[PDB]
């Protein structure tokens, strides 16, 4: 029913930096969030019943759409046309290789008004 001890979280990174991470295990019900990156390039992600998938995105690959419901430590969601890379890791000592070679803080080229 709802006794799940394998507490895993989905790590969302884009362009080469971690932008968000959603807990899957125990996270019952439905949840949605839109990953906006470059020119018109976005990924509408959906977490429904302790599992995550790409609900909709504008890519000719649609790889994450083929991936479907992912929810275990080791599952991934990859949309290179949008530079979105997602991997699922567990909270309980799930020691994955932490490659920290990320992209520098991107400047908002319009800082003065919207």
């Amino acid at each position: 029913m709802k006794n799940t001890g394998d507490e895993v979280v989905a790590i969302i990174s884009q362009n080469g930096k971690v932008i968000r991470e959603i807990p899957l295990t125990g996270h019952k019900g439905n949840e949605q969030f839109t990953i906006k990156g470059k020119g018109a390039q976005y990924n509408l992600m959906e977490v429904d019943g302790e599992r995550i998938r790409i609900k909709e995105d504008n890519s000719p690959d649609q790889v994450g759409v083929k991936m479907g419901w992912k929810s275990k430590a080791g599952d991934t969601i990859v949309c290179l046309p949008h530079k979105v890379f997602v991997e699922i890791k567990s909270t309980q000592k799930d020691s994955k290789d932490p490659d920290t070679d990320l992209i520098v803080p991107n400047l908002e080229h319009h800082h003065h008004h919207h």
